[PDB]
């Protein structure tokens, strides 16, 4: 009953040119909706609207912004089943995946509302007599939000909800493969009645709409989640107007399994960590590293559970384990990974078939450091298992990557756990749990090629505000020039 | 005098043997031969810092604090040498260089005091049986690239705090102040810091600085300098996803309302606008006065400016202003004066120059199109603008691309706070100079003035990252495969 459109300055509307594109389902190729193909002028209109809305939005008390976010939370709760539907048909997520994403998104919006009133500055001791010295927190201004296709709702809303809570306005450009999720977000914001211009949605190509956002002089900050190469390009262009950035650029997270574990549980945990959402998760367990003393048993058990994974149309029922990859380019890439591994002498334990956008888990052993699946982020269900002889070796292999997002170790030994945790070069680490653990109010982010900054709760607030030192001097002073005085 | 790099615990010549002669801005006399290092010397320093990183970051903080307390001890014995070099090399007066040295002692001590106290967080987990904490970790090897105006205090704020928190350092001082940098390395060497923890490389920004900024093993660059340079650095830094701290100058407003002690305001304004010949990022560069006191203010201000004594800063302790750092700066100030005259500006006083010396040029009848209103004037040329009310004062104050500091002079609490809130700057001062600065406060700007904050724990935030770690104490069930069982 409704057309998909941009949302700019309180109004749903077509791109100025009227150009559109057809969004199809990765499940079966069927048509989902025609969507805007916006260009530079649509981006500019959104930026100007965000800019004009900024001062009124930033200057109201935090409690008023919290109120708007609680309204959004209310509307989101009403829209849950619409979001689940779209995440499944447009993004290819299974029922359990999209259910989890929606539950997390509810928690994120609530978290941002909860924290709005409580972001504190500092009162300082002055080294000088008769002076008051404090630090306020101020919003950065208009913030560009540029997001990916894998968890398009939760990733977008973590950025959007927290950025808004602290008095910034937003220009949001969703991934081209997930525009309907972006439009549903705009629907939610509009029904919650946020002031015009405070939130704007522009649907269009990254190299056009996104680049205008990154280079516009009125944008103060860009928060971006996507590929490491896209991020470095954005960071470079952002420097032109000295805007700050937050960048979460993918990972190749190590899951380290020691010899003292419950092997069967380790295998159940490893299967979930490595293959959930078809491995299309930035903090997926992309490189599995097992101690030789349990390697045979682990590999056997891991493959045993992988055999059970059910791959199907995710709309079929609630128990489907894996849906399709997002598009044909992803399938082609996964084929290259498999092909490279096999040609290098790698042992394909299980899997390898694809059809349309579907791609089965493909598990390898007997790999070395020059395999493409050891050297690159594998954003799909192709996974190497590496056998190591001791903990030093576990750490060496774990760190032999350009990335550094998350990581995990399974062991019951407190010494081995903590030593490995300290030595693994990552922004996040988890002992006895999956690599993709995530909470709404924790600092989520990486080091090395995985990007810059942290998002979640107050860490998001840190990214999109600045500290403002203000003093009051209560005494008159004498000055060193002109020395001829008095 | 001959000066060298300090790399991996050793004072050494650049590998080309290339050197150049540094002269005094005061009289053009020789001061020293200094390295003209290249990309290989920078690479060596970076490599040394990288190899020293693990051992330096992983010792307890109290150990790093001890080294800093030792640096403090050595610095205290070298004070006079720093003052000498700051005057002869940088052109600073006795009062200026004394102030910089006192502040530098405080900076080093502040970094030592704070090292053991930088805390992470223990969080509430939304999950059962889960411990959730956040550690602070060193970023790695940090490049520090510095300017010539306050070469000691600016360098040490960055150096000491960055070291305190377990980073190693590659330092490239400004080409006009390389002896200051060498003296810093002397201080570090005598404190006995482990080899490679701190490294000095003297050479051209476009060669040595470029290599630091683009090298794969550098984790962070902290930079103080011109806005244009900063933008180039930030762009280059993106190639390897290193983070940056940038302080890029200012065009700070000093706002004077009609309820002030006018004579006091004039005295304060002279100090704020013209100390170190206005070569301060937080100099009061645009003076904005309420019409009700403007005539009286302008007269008193010019009266005090008249009294300033400009001379060889080596002469005695009472010289008010020395020279500018070089002839390029004098030529720039002449451009500013030329533009103001051409636009109808009224030169109330000053403008005389000889060699690197320049007598403060004060203009009235200026408007928003003058270069001295539109650009950072890093030197002794200052406009005074007259406004009719507080709204206009704010409009003029914010009509700049910069946003570093600013100040308002008034006894009215409502006007002071409303003006402070409305002025777009990273720092603001009520009833004091624009260039107020302490060792442990967040110093930095917004808009074109740069990115990030330095000073105390704010320096720590810039050169560390947060690291979320959890321990899960229960086993759970997972959603795939659903067939389980
Ligand atoms: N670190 C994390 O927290 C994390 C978690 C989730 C996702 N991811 C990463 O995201 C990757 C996949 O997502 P993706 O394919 O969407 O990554 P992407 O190709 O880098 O694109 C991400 C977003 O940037 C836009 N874009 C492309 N070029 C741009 C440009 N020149 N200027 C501005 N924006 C531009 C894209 O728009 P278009 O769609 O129109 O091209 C999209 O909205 C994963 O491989 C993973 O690396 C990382
Ligand atoms: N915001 C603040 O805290 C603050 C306070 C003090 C000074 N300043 C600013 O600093 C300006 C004056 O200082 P400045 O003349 O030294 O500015 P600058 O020309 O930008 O140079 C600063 C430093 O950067 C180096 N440099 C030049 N090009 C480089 C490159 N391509 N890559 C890496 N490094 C490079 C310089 O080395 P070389 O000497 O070899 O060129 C110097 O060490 C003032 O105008 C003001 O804007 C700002």
């Amino acid at each position: 009953i409704m057309k998909v459109a941009n949302y700019i300055n309180g109004e749903f509307k077509e791109p100025s040119t009227g150009a559109f594109q057809v969004k199809t389902s990765p499940v079966d190729g069927s048509k989902i909706a025609e969507v805007p193909r916006s260009g530079r002028e649509d981006a500019r209109e959104a930026i100007d609207s965000a800019f004009e809305a900024l001062k009124a939005w930033a200057n109201i008390p935090a409690i008023r912004r919290a109120e708007y976010l609680y309204k959004m939370l209310e509307v989101f709760r009403q829209m849950k089943e619409d979001f689940m539907k779209i995440l499944t048909v447009e993004g290819g997520g299974t029922y359990r995946k999209v259910w989890g994403e929606v539950v997390f998104t509810e928690r994120l919006i609530q978290n941002a509302a909860e924290l709005a009133r409580h972001y504190q500055g500092r009162v300082l001791q002055s080294d000088s007599e008769s002076t008051i010295s404090v630090v306020f927190k101020r919003s950065k201004g208009v913030v560009g939000v540029i997001t990916p296709w894998n968890y398009p709702l939760s990733i977008s809303m973590k950025k959007i909800a927290h950025t808004l809570a602290v008095g910034n306005t937003v220009v949001y450009k969703p991934a081209s493969d997930t525009p309907v999720t972006g439009w549903l977000i705009a629907q939610m914001v509009a029904k919650a009645g946020l002031p015009k211009g405070v939130f704007n949605l522009v649907i269009g190509p990254g190299p056009v709409v996104g680049e205008e956002i990154v280079t516009h002089k009125r944008v103060a900050h860009v928060t971006f989640t996507g590929e490491s190469s896209t991020g470095r390009e954005i960071a470079a262009k952002a420097a032109g107007t000295l805007k700050t950035v937050t960048l979460e650029l993918g990972g190749s997270d190590p899951l380290i399994i020691l010899d003292d574990v419950d092997v069967d549980y380790a295998a159940r945990l490893a299967v979930f960590a490595s293959l959930f959402h078809q491995g299309q998760i930035c903090t997926s367990a992309k490189r599995i590293i097992v101690h030789k003393a349990v390697a045979d048993k682990f590999i056997e058990r891991y493959v045993h559970y992988v055999k059970m994974l059910r791959i199907d149309d995710p709309r079929k029922d609630e128990k489907v384990d894996l849906g399709p990859l997002i598009n044909e380019r992803q399938v082609a890439l996964m084929k290259e990974f498999v092909d490279d591994a096999v040609s290098r002498g790698g042992r394909l334990l299980i899997g390898g078939r694809s059809w349309g956008n579907f791609f089965e888990p493909a598990i390898f052993v007997d790999v070395d450091r020059n395999f493409r699946i050891m050297r690159e982020e594998v954003f799909g269900p192709v996974r190497p298992i590496v056998v190591v002889e001791n903990d030093d070796q576990a750490v060496e292999v774990a760190n032999d990557t350009d990335y550094g997002l998350s990581g995990a170790v399974l062991t019951n030994n407190v010494n081995r756990a903590f030593r490995i945790a300290e030595a693994v070069e990552s922004g996040m680490f988890h002992i006895n749990d999956v690599t993709f653990l995530e909470e709404s109010h924790v600092p989520f982010g990486g080091i090395k090629a995985s990007g810059v900054g942290r998002e979640g709760g107050e860490w998001s607030f840190h990214e999109t505000t600045y500290d403002r030192w203000v003093t009051v001097t209560l005494r008159t002073r004498r000055f060193p020039i002109p020395s001829a005085l008095k």
